[PDB]
């Protein structure tokens, strides 16, 4: 019976997943020996001082984990959290970016449907070019709502 | 409880690939937390700021989505047609890469094996290596046709 | 049935995490996509231009994989296989760096160390701050930087 052997093999291919961490190197090594910008470099034999990155690799993970003065490595365990913390003050942005961006959208279908509703609304020809424009353009114009709403909110709570 | 159990186990170990995305986002962190340059940065207290990339995010991704306007996002649908249309017609370079990529080995072969049976094929006074050079350029050079199928396909496709 | 279309599941999955590898050229364009380091232009459709990248792959692989003169191609393999065997004995770069690395901790602890036990010491009155520097001291002050160990196991070991 190999079925029960094909079953562990099963769980192989969950190890295989974490194969896959080493191929990112890989790109990095792409990333320099295939150019830069999209692709519309001689150097890939140095490229395979890649390898030799394991020596080098104390250097770019100590640096900031450790950095030159020694002793503030027990330190940092305390910095990671006042990193994230000091920049969390700013995190806020996130309202920022759908109340202003949203906005410009509103902009766009306004001029598409203003356009295409103001022309069949002429028909006769008498006024309803006024009906409609001004109907549509008073909802989206007077939506307008400026920033500072983040920071009305964070003043608020700190 | 074993192999129910354990089955579902698979997949659990299964689901870990999806988290593994994430890493594609890490090797960006990668390029600039391991000097640019192959592994052989103090500024990762800066990619602190990718926690915040999210109100970033939205920007960069939509940017490139509905361009520098929601109309223009309108014109996108058209570019798209564009941008394969037009690389769909030039895009057949590739043919042109790996035709001559073919060749390239082509060439190649046909040299190293003039080298060898020419040294050996005189073994006697006699002037057997003229034979086995006739037909090498022969057969090579008359193996292929001045006209390029890169230019006549660009020409006959329309 | 049910299980076994589903034990075949897991096998789709290990094709999943295959799937993934194409992410890496994703991200070539998402370096481009993110203006330089992560995200903390119209460029958007030169991105697309990496769909033209078809073309440009014969100029990148070309001459990394033939090189300049000919024979190069086959020169190719045994020069990467050939550089790891040159580039092996520097390889040992990996040990130098985990002495000095061990070697950086023991300062943090012998800072750390002598600095709170030193301290509660003085509440004896006799000379207990010369037994607790002498002593943390003489072992990181002695072992500090032993000998060069790379050259002398690199000199012996070719």
């Amino acid at each position: 019976n190999w079925l029960w052997y094909i079953r562990i093999f099963i769980i192989i291919v969950g190890s295989l997943i974490g194969l896959r961490i080493v191929f990112a190197v890989l790109s990095l090594v792409n990333r320099v020996r295939q150019g830069y910008s999209p692709l519309s470099e001689r150097d890939r034999d140095r490229s395979i001082r890649l390898v030799n990155g394991s020596l080098a690799l104390i250097w770019d993970d100590l640096r900031s984990l450790s950095l030159f003065s020694y002793h503030r490595l027990r330190d940092l365990l305390l910095i990671v959290t006042r990193i994230v913390e000091l920049l969390g003050r700013r995190g806020w942005e996130a309202l920022k970016y759908w109340w202003n961006l949203l906005q410009y959208w509103s902009q766009e279908l306004k001029n598409s449907a203003v356009s295409l509703l103001n022309a069949t609304a002429i028909a006769v020809g008498e006024g309803t070019d006024r009906v409609i424009e001004v109907v549509q353009g008073a909802s989206r114009a007077i939506r307008h709502i400026p920033r500072r709403i983040r920071q009305g909110l964070e003043r608020i709570l700190l």
